[PDB]
RNA sequence: AGCUUUGCGCAGUGGCAAUCGUAGCCAAUGAGGUCUAUCCGAGGCGCGAUUGCUAAUUGCCGCCGUGACGACUUGCAAUAUAGUCGGCACUGGCAAUUUUUGACAGUCUCGAGACUG
């Protein structure tokens, strides 16, 4: 059995996908875990 | 035991300039139709931001000459140099052949010599 979702129900899941990866990134980058960029 | 094809997720590489989102609405109970209408087939409207950055940037080393102190070698004007060494004082002097602060271009002949701008 399967959902398939609309266009605007990936964009929101693209974004806020997205956007927890890039701002835990620049934590790291704060804290000094990776070398800056 | 290899190969092929579809969807999603995570990355690297190339190109394109309108993208993205909606606690708002309408939409297979049919959204939208200039074309063929007993036809087509899925988003449209309204609103707001391409979204964060990076490049940052600007208003103390030599000689000679003179004076004199001390010391040594010898006769002392009661009086200081007869000669040598040590050092101080002088907006003193110093730079066109011999040797450490000054000359280049090329040819030929037997380290040297001759010539050619």
């Amino acid at each position: 059995l399967g959902v398939y979702l609309t266009k605007k129900e990936q964009k929101k899941l693209r974004r806020q996908t997205r956007r927890e990866a890039q701002k835990e990134l620049q934590e790291k980058v704060r804290l000094g875990l990776m070398p800056p960029p």
